[PDB]
RNA sequence: AAUUUCUACUCUUGUAGAUAGCAGA
DNA sequence: GTAGTGTTTGTCGTC
DNA sequence: GACGACAAAGCACTAC
């Protein structure tokens, strides 16, 4: 079993796109035919039927809705019992309870309810069946509930054409589906209108049982409207009444008892709802209501916890800060023995419950009211600025583009602001502020959509997509491409001087094939049998003029109808395909067995096969001399797995060209050639995987023995041009280049606009200073050929899709696929590993390690193709961010992000083949990463592992050659195909996945981590327990170099909870000497980029810090005896200095960091504050090729060691399984261990 | 700035990589 | 008239 | 225990 045989193992279904160019006359006939204009009236329709046939499921479930009777008593104390418990017995309680009901108002549509009688019963059930498919055309189903004309003329535009709503079935599925799914009416009925009427009930008799006059006064309110005349105003606040208020008529009066594509349409639509919000007074509404909160009752104003961290973030230092205070102040108040056990109690209840505020303000203390006052005016205020700012005339210039935005963010804002508060009915609510509140948030909800709907008006492409399939009048065209069917789906192929063309027939063509020495085209002949299994039967045995004869009467039959010679069938053939299971089937194998009787059994069903085949009238000649005999077979799957790859097959007849030609002049054929930039006459150089896929299929290997299937049910497709500003570089121009002389740097975007316009003679103003300064850098080029920017859409297009099935003769599905990878990968122990890490200042940096550890080779991928993507094009468009932050821009880096990482998988594949090896990417389900990194975090990232897997699940590279394995006839098989995001593990195929954190801030050499969390000490009192924790520290004379003793067993409460192995460290101050390194170098040892500059300024700018001057500037100026070796930490705390004690602890926070990063100075290292067992630290600045590079390699390298641990433990295991992830203490104590 | 179309691009009337379509979020 | 044009079934695999 | 995968067997109804 070598790495290269993971081929051929299961099957693969890929759709290719083409462009279809009319050749010929085939054009005018279309248009005079018009096609094209009948094809785009039934897309038109697609959207003036869909009400129509709405029609037929609003009026069914309504009517359904209305018999529904139930007793929501038991649905009622499940709810109850889990909000009283909080455990998940309760939980799964709950959650079969509303599956429950969900079934029982199920049953009303499907008509299996004990409710109602069968006649009614089976009634609905007749209807249910033709519900999701063409039997709404029929309108049998309307006749159980009459059609104009018109939609007459608009069902009939969709003959032989309902396939069109085939996702749109399962949209309308979605809807009386009884799964817990939100799109369904038995899941709303049952988790969305039953618990908020639940809950109307408890809020209607605890205000009665208070103000009992308020009983009468609802009362009023019910008959002075006139809703609901037969039900008092306690019944419709009670259970039973429920039941009806399913229908939308009836939740409307329930509703109104409580309550009473263009530029200047963005501006016209959210001007009309900005002057509305001003007419409801919603700002003054919401001002007064956040007044209301310095005098009102606050242990009733209630802060979801959904949103308790975001204020917290908003408000304070931190997330943690509120989260943590309101814990202390309830384990203030705890009762007896505060256990551990209390104090997780109180953990557990902060994630899921909503806190009053006033429960916050007397924890956290006086400054968050200031911060709470400060933040509300500050939204209210932009809020209010916004509304009477008026919007531009046009969306034309990017000044106008940015109040359009400016105004919405703080439309956005306030939004934000009004979910900060609980709005279940769990909590007590205040009666005025819940009533006032719920009203400015729901007339402020149309602003969010508002929002999405202005982004994605700006951040669109200037094209229109948009496209609709084109038919020709034939429901079934392209289904399939058989000789047979040719007829019924007039859809063929052909070949001439190496372009394929397709022939379409519109509304017989008796092509008459010539020899090969007369010029033309060649026709594509395709048979197929689809299987064996079914199609036999159902040809030879089962036909109704058989089956009858058989049944009643005994003798037996020469087949004679369409056959090349009689068949014969005897009475007991037929016996054994209709028993009193099949004898030929595994029967006697499961039970019963009979060895005797099944192999004649068996030996009967396969001469019978043979004898067919040769009969049979187009499979009498494919082949069937190959078959082994048949009394030796074990059973029907291995002759069916080698009958039926045998079946399909593909010939090529040529044609004469005049035939062809002369056909199109006729209008009998539409010739389309099939056109994908590779069949170009300019076109030189390696193709695209599309291309090869296609021109593969057709090569004389692939249709000897088949490996890429020509699957059917094709479809072709018609995009309307869409030109707004045709810009074009014409003749006489200057095309100017967007990189430099180097040929890797890209020009920002808004200097290489303007000095396009420059060089072309176009620009009034005058080039700025950094614009001047690129001049002499840049390259310039006249317009030697005429070039459209996106000449796609500027005309007209065709457009052919067409699926094939790579790997044909392998199985449906994979069976195993990591088994059968752990197998290979247990017994081949020298596998290297390559490792995936996102660097900061860059984008992608790739570490292989061997089985022993050390690395072959570190890579940083941000230079792809001889294009620099995060050093300058990434950088620059950031850049443009910081200036503009619009809309635009954003959208921008997220389409490049994309062509990135697509251009990254190109790398890891070949790369993959040349080492074969195993590549360990980073699971997302753990861990975070920093905003400085370049690639998002779990957005962009996500999306690419998938593109990965399914890269590897079909591996072509398009340099090797077709016959050898890795090729188009031969891919590989590398993952195993994907299901899911969740669902997939920490393995799939040839990916391993492993967590993220701590692989960059750990040293390479020792496996040493910053062991503590600076978040915890604030006070000078911490302080002092900090550096009491430490042993001794003392200036070693020999070398210059302070050495920090610690022991892993001290400070427990400032660590981080991850002692790992090596139970004592020597942090060391490595003195500051002019190091050299490979290249020659100088770099002073120990130098450290810290940005401590403010208490709230942490990360503003940063500053050159060398621990061993800093410390010795501070000894000498305390006047603290160093040179003799002497302890220092005692004579600090005896010392007793604030200053002293404080500057130390920053001095520790610098030596502990390793990672030092300086943009502008371009400097990213990691220097260890500990040695290794050789007496050295690790300083990445020195270049060593054994060890990281940069500090972006040690993320990768570490991720590639994590990599390793999961593969030694497959080795180290006997079963062939994977732990469900490493800790992160394991991984600490592996690491460590292993450099000791 | 020309692409089945997506990104980036222009010695090269195109280059390099990706690309499972269809309907609905 | 009469066949040329223009929905249903076969065991599977998959669940 | 119902849903795809395909053709080819199965019924209408009329152009010829």
């Amino acid at each position: 079993t070598q790495f290269e045989g993971f081929t051929n193992l299961y099957q693969v279904s890929k759709t290719l796109r083409f462009e279809l160019i009319p050749q010929g006359k085939t054009l005018k006939h279309i248009q005079e035919q018009g096609f094209i204009e009948e094809d785009k009236a039934r897309n038109d329709h697609y959207k003036e039927l869909k009400p129509i046939i709405d029609r037929i499921y609003k009026t069914y479930a309504d009517q359904c809705l209305q018999l529904v009777q139930l007793d929501w008593e038991n649905l009622s104390a499940a709810i109850d019992s889990y909000r009283k418990e909080k455990t998940e017995e309760t939980r799964n309680a709950l959650i079969e309870e509303q599956a429950t009901y969900r079934n029982a108002i199920h049953d009303y549509f499907i008509g299996r309810t004990d409710n109602l009688t069968d006649a009614i019963n089976k009634r609905h059930a007749e209807i249910y069946k033709g519900l999701f498919k063409a039997e709404l055309f029929n309108g049998k189903v309307l006749k159980q509930l009459t059609t104009t004309e018109h939609e007459n003329a608009l069902l009939r535009s969709f003959d032989k054409f309902t396939t069109y709503f085939s996702g749109f079935y399962e949209n309308r599925k979605n809807v009386f589906s009884a799964e817990d799914i939100s799109t369904a009416i038995p899941h709303r009925i049952v988790q969305d209108n039953f618990p908020k009427f639940k809950e109307n009930c408890h809020i209607f008799t605890r205000l009665i049982t208070a103000v009992p006059s308020l009983r009468e006064h609802f009362e009023n309110v019910k008959k002075a409207i006139g809703i609901f005349v037969s039900t008092s105003i306690e019944e419709v606040f009670s259970f039973p009444f429920y039941n009806q208020l399913l229908t939308q008529t009836q939740i409307d009066l329930y509703n109104q008892l409580l309550g009473g594509k263009s530029d200047e349409e963005v501006i016209q639509s959210f001007c009309k709802y900005k002057t509305l919000l001003r007419n409801e007074n919603v700002l003054e509404t919401a001002e007064a209501l956040f007044n209301e909160l310095n005098s009102i009752d606050l242990t009733h104003i209630f802060i979801s916890h959904k949103k308790l961290e975001t204020i917290s973030s908003a408000l304070c230092d931190h997330w943690d800060t509120l989260r943590n205070a309101l814990y202390e102040r309830r384990i203030s108040e705890l009762t007896g023995k505060i256990t551990k056990s209390a104090k997780e109690k109180v953990q557990r209840s902060l994630k899921h419950e909503d806190i009053n505020l006033q429960e916050i303000i007397s924890a956290a203390g006086k400054e968050l009211s200031e911060a709470f006052k400060q933040k509300t005016s500050e939204i209210l205020s932009h809020a209010h600025a916004a509304l009477d700012q008026p919007l531009p005339t046009t969306l034309k210039k990017q000044e106008e583009k940015e109040i359009l935005k400016s105004q919405l963010d703080s439309l956005l804002g306030l939004y934000h602001l009004l979910d900060w508060f609980a709005v279940d009915e769990s909590n007590e609510v205040d009666p005025e502020f819940s009533a006032r509140l719920t009203g400015i948030k729901l007339e402020m909800e149309p602003s969010l959509s508002f929002y999405n709907k202005a982004r994605n008006y700006a951040t669109k492409k200037p094209y229109s997509v948009e496209k609709f399939k084109l038919n020709f009048q034939m429901p079934t065209l392209a289904s399939g491409w058989d000789v047979n069917k040719e007829k019924c789906n007039g859809a063929i192929l052909f070949v001439k001087n190496g372009l394929y063309y397709l022939g379409i027939m519109p509304k017989a063509l008796s092509f008459e094939p010539t020899e090969k020495t007369s010029e033309g085209f060649d026709k594509m002949y395709y048979d197929y049998f689809p299987d064996a299994a079914k199609m036999i039967p159902k040809c030879s045995t089962q036909l109704k003029a058989v089956t009858a004869h058989f049944q009643t009467h005994t003798t037996p039959i020469l087949l004679s109808n369409n056959f090349i010679e009689p068949l014969e069938i005897t009475k007991e053939i037929y016996d054994l395909n209709n028993p009193e299971p099949k004898k030929f089937q595994t029967a006697y194998a499961k039970k019963t067995g009979d060895q005797k009787g099944y192999r004649e059994a068996l030996c009967k069903w396969i001469d019978f096969t043979r004898d067919f085949l040769s009969k049979y009238t187009k499979t009498t000649s494919i082949d069937l001399s190959s078959l082994r005999p048949s009394s030796q077979y074990k059973d029907l799957g291995e002759y069916y797995a080698e009958l039926n790859p045998l079946l399909y097959h593909i010939s090529f007849q040529r044609i004469a060209e005049k035939e062809i030609m002369d056909a199109v002049e006729t209008g009998k054929l539409y010739l389309f050639q099939i056109y994908n930039k590779d069949f170009a006459k300019g076109h030189h150089g390696k193709p695209n995987l599309h291309t090869l896929y296609w021109t593969g299929l057709f090569s004389p290997e692939n249709l000897a023995k088949t490996s890429i299937k020509l699957n059917g049910q094709a479809e072709l497709f018609y995009r309307p041009k869409s030109r707004m500003k045709r810009m074009a570089h014409r003749l006489g121009e200057k095309m100017l280049n967007k990189k430099l002389k180097d040929q890797k740097t890209p020009i920002p975007d808004t200097l290489y606009q303007e000095l396009y316009d420059y060089v072309n003679h176009r620009l009034s103003h005058d080039l700025s200073d950094e614009a001047r300064a690129l001049l002499p850098n840049v390259i310039t080029k006249e317009v030697s050929h005429e070039i459209i920017k996106d000449r796609r859409f500027t005309s007209d297009k065709f457009f052919f899709h067409v699926p094939i099935t790579l790997n044909y003769q392998a199985a449906n599905s994979p069976s195993k696929f990591n088994q059968r990878v752990n197998a290979y990968l247990k017994e081949h122990p020298e596998t290297p590993i390559i490792g995936i890490d996102r660097g900061e200042r860059n984008l992608i940096y790739i570490t292989v390690i061997d089985s022993t550890g050390k690395i072959l080779e570190q890579r940083s991928l941000n230079t792809i193709q001889q294009f620099d993507y995060q050093k300058k094009l990434d950088n620059r468009e950031k850049e443009r961010v910081a200036a503009r932050q619009a809309w635009s821009v954003v959208g921008t880096i997220k389409d490049l992000k994309q062509g990135y990482l697509s251009q990254v998988i190109h790398e890891i594949v070949d790369l993959m083949i040349h080492y074969q090896a195993v590549v360990v990417l980073e699971n997302l389900n753990f861990g975070f990463k920093s905003k400085r990194t370049g690639i998002a975090e779990k957005a962009v990232y996500q999306q690419f592992e998938k593109m990965l897997i399914d890269k590897l699940n079909c591996l072509v590279l398009k340099d090797y050659p077709a016959e050898k394995v890795g090729g188009v006839l031969n891919p590989y098989q590398l993952t195993d195909q994907f299901t899911s995001f969740a669902k997939m593990g920490t393995q799939s195929g040839f990916l391993f996945y492993v967590p993220a954190p701590y692989t960059s801030k750990i040293d390479p050499l020792t496996g040493f981590v910053d062991p503590f969390v600076w978040k915890t000490i604030k006070n000078h009192e911490s302080r002092k327990h900090f550096l009491e924790g430490f042993d001794f520290l003392h200036y070693d004379v020999k070398t210059g170099d302070f050495i920090l003793h610690f022991k892993m067993n001290r400070n427990l409460s400032f660590q981080r909870g991850l002692p790992g192995f090596m139970p004592a460290w020597d942090i060391v101050f490595e003195k500051n000497e002019t190091q050299f390194d490979a290249k020659g170098t100088p770099f002073i040892a120990g130098k450290r980029i810290v940005p401590v500059i403010e208490n709230h300024r942490f990360t503003g700018r940063y500053r050159d810090l060398y621990p061993a001057n800093e410390l010795i500037a501070l000894l000498e100026e305390k006047g603290i005896v160093f040179r003799d070796g002497s302890n220092i930490l005692p004579k600090l705390l005896e010392n007793d200095d604030s200053h002293a004690i404080d500057t130390m602890v920053a001095l520790i926070r610098s030596v502990l960091q390793m990672r030092n990063s300086n943009a502008a100075t371009g400097e990213d290292y990691i220097n260890s504050p500990v040695r290794d067992l050789n007496g050295v630290c690790f300083d990445s600045r020195f270049q060593n090729p054994e060890w990281p590079m940069d500090a972006d390699a040690n993320g990768a390298y570490h991720i590639a060691l994590k990599g390793q641990l999961l593969l030694n433990h497959l080795k180290e295991s006997k079963d062939l399984k994977l732990q469900n992830g490493i800790s992160n203490q394991d991984w600490l104590a592996y690491i460590q261990e292993l450099r000791n």
